[PDB]
């Protein structure tokens, strides 16, 4: 449902950025992605559904969320920066962290 | 500290931040936010003490401060270069969050 | 890695960056450091080995590595901007949360 969600607006971000061209438009979109990242680190992913609330793996689940975040954190600062192209790049590794957390909790 | 000082720490400063003259006083402010934020963290809002200290609203509480604390970030980071103006414009934008939390579990 | 090798990691680049003599170099470490402190936030602590994962204690323990996280951010926002000495000194306050941890857990 709302984790499912906050996947897809990332996927989508991400996609804005890869065919962006100035700076801020790149900050624009990070910025989306660290609000849906943060979404949807207080969900419960499907995979998880059945676990206590109090499970390890809950923990696993929300610390990388964090990791997620500082990763978007990175992207942001070179995009701040106004390196764009930096900026695209580090992006390009965060499909595979998005995804990679998509697929794994799915 | 408990959670309603923590937050009585957090518009003590966005008061300082909307009159500050200076970069110096709104990074101070914007420390001192960060710092209770994270204390917040620990905290129990009264009206959850008899949830989990892991239960999906406790889970949320927590995620509302790192949300607020991602926000206190832009806003450091803008003070950090100078920009006076934008961090404080920024911090207008964190009374509103702040707000919300406050009234989501007083 | 277990808590322990996380420390290690901490203290090591410590080390590194007090010895540094570029932003490369200390950016290198400060990046090393957080993502030790990222991974030490999935561990238990030896100290906490007989409580829940969940326990408020445990809640306490992963707030203080976001602390953490935030205090190395502060370098690593003063490395990105070529300020060696500045980033040095704000390592400073990371080795004394770094030996508090070590003290409060081990
Ligand atoms: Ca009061
Ligand atoms: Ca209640
Ligand atoms: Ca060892
Ligand atoms: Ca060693
Ligand atoms: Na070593
Ligand atoms: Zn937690
Ligand atoms: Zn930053």
């Amino acid at each position: 449902a709302d984790w499912e969600d906050n996947m897809e607006t990332l996927n989508d971000n991400l996609k804005v950025i890869e065919k962006a061209d100035n700076a801020a438009q790149v900050k624009d979109a990070l910025t989306k992605m660290r609000a849906a990242a943060l979404d949807a680190k207080k969900a419960t992913p499907p995979k998880l559904e059945d676990k206590s609330p109090a499970s390890p793996e809950m923990i696993d689940f929300r610390v990388g969320f964090d990791i997620l975040l500082w990763q978007i954190h990175d992207a942001l600062c070179l995009a701040n920066e106004g390196k764009v192209k930096e900026a695209q790049a580090a992006a390009e590794q965060l499909k595979t962290t998005v995804n990679a957390h998509w697929q794994k909790y799915r």
